[PDB]
Formats: C-alpha cells, sequence, structure tokens
C-alpha cells in the first residue's frame, strides 16, 4: 500500500504530484489485464510536463499515503516491510505527454531492482531504506521528445495464491533534450506485457523459516529485460 507520488532531477525535488498521473488510494492491482495497470487506478492528473536531460538521474518517492505517513510512527510508511518484490521503470514515447491516452502506447524498460539472492535484498527493502526513494538514470540515447515515465512496485507477499500478486503504479510526464537516435528493438504492451503464469508474478517467497528470502533462489523480474544504450 503505497503511491508514487513525486519526482526529483538530479536531486531538485519537482513538488509532490507534479507532473504525475497517480492513483488517489493505495490499493493494489491484482489483474494484471486491467487498464489499472498502465498508470495505476485513475486519480489524480497534472498539465506539468517535467523537463529532463538524457542520462539525467530521476527520483521517485513513495509514501503510504498522499502527502507521506498517514499517522506518526506509521510503520507502513513508505511501504510495509513485508511487501519484498522487483521495483521497474519503463518509458513510452508519446507526442504530447499531459493528453496522451495511457492506453495501447508501446513500452520499453529501462530499470529495475528486484532481487540479490546472496544478500537477500529486495527492490522494495532498497525503497525502505532510501526512505522512499528508488534512483535510476534516464538513458543517454532515448531520443529527445515527450515520454511517459512509469514507475512500479510488485508486492509478492500474497503472491503464492493466483491473481493475488499486488501492483503499485503511477507515471510521470517528462520531456527530454540532450538526447540521442536510439530506437529500441521491440517493446510491449500494458495491460499485456505481465501474465499471471509470470514466475515473478505467481510465486512463493518464503523458505523454510518463513521468512522472505525466496530461499535463496534467483527471481526473474515479469516484462522484458530493460534495454542499454
Ligand atoms: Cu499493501
Amino acid at each position: 500500500h503505497a503511491i508514487f507520488q513525486k519526482v526529483s532531477v538530479n536531486g531538485a525535488d519537482q513538488g509532490s504530484l507534479t507532473g504525475l498521473r497517480a492513483p488517489n488510494n493505495n490499493n493494489p492491482v491484482q489483474n494484471v489485464n486491467s487498464q489499472d495497470m498502465i498508470c495505476g487506478q485513475s486519480g489524480s492528473t497534472s498539465n506539468t510536463i517535467i523537463e529532463v536531460k538524457a542520462g539525467d538521474r530521476i527520483g521517485a518517492w513513495w509514501q503510504h499515503v498522499i502527502g507521506g505517513a498517514q499517522f506518526p510512527n506509521d510503520p507502513d510508511n513508505p511501504i510495509a516491510k513485508s511487501h519484498k518484490g522487483p521495483v521497474m521503470a519503463y518509458l513510452a514515447k508519446v507526442d504530447n505527454a499531459a493528453t496522451a491516452s495511457k492506453t495501447g502506447l508501446k513500452w520499453f524498460k529501462i530499470w529495475e531492482d528486484t532481487f540479490n539472492p546472496s544478500t537477500k535484498t529486495w527492490g522494495v527493502d532498497n525503497l525502505i531504506n532510501n526512505n522512499g526513494w528508488v534512483y535510476f538514470n534516464l538513458p543517454q540515447c532515448i531520443a529527445d521528445g515527450n515520454y511517459l515515465l512509469r514507475v512500479e512496485v510488485l508486492a509478492l507477499h500474497s503472491a503464492y495464491s493466483q491473481g493475488q500478486a499486488q501492483f503499485y503504479q503511477s507515471c510521470a510526464q517528462i520531456n527530454v533534450s540532450g538526447g540521442g537516435s536510439f530506437t529500441p528493438a521491440s517493446t510491449v504492451s500494458f495491460p499485456g506485457a505481465y501474465s499471471a503464469s509470470d514466475p515473478g508474478i505467481l510465486i512463493n517467497i518464503y523458505g523454510a523459516t518463513g521468512q522472505p528470502d525466496n530461499n535463496g533462489q534467483p527471481y526473474t523480474a515479469p516484462g522484458p529485460a530493460p534495454i542499454s544504450c
């Protein structure tokens, strides 16, 4: 239960919900065929388009509710520690990030923080450790113009049952300058890129003692592999 609700650009705070298509509630999406999978449930919208350079260091801030912790000493802020799982980021080229319809876009993955088996650290663990922030660089080679930046948390604490993995997503509206001439060799659809039977979605992450360490085994995030320039 958390909402991607803020972007930073090379450390510069862009402001709460600025440039975002974000849900107004922290409930998860569990049907991977739903249109809610694209940018989360329909909620707040922004007319701002965040100016970025190719290669910039992007921060995506997650918190329990809109504005931060739900109450003093909220143990589930930025997100509950039980919610082990990967964090992923996608891009989709659009003409106008402010007015583009979210449906039918062509997505490619640019970054993910999944699971380190030897340290037993999930991407959500790093999210919690960074006070709700996840950090990644935009590719240096992507072309100039508007994009939708989709950042996603996949919580697997109940994912041992079909259709009970929990997805939390928002979209950031950005414009890229100083880019290159990269075009993805292939793209995926949302909904469509994920199946409920994917080994990273229908999965028992619990080991012998009941700890969510995936029994020390490597984890396969759903969707395509991140592009590289
Ligand atoms: Cu939750």
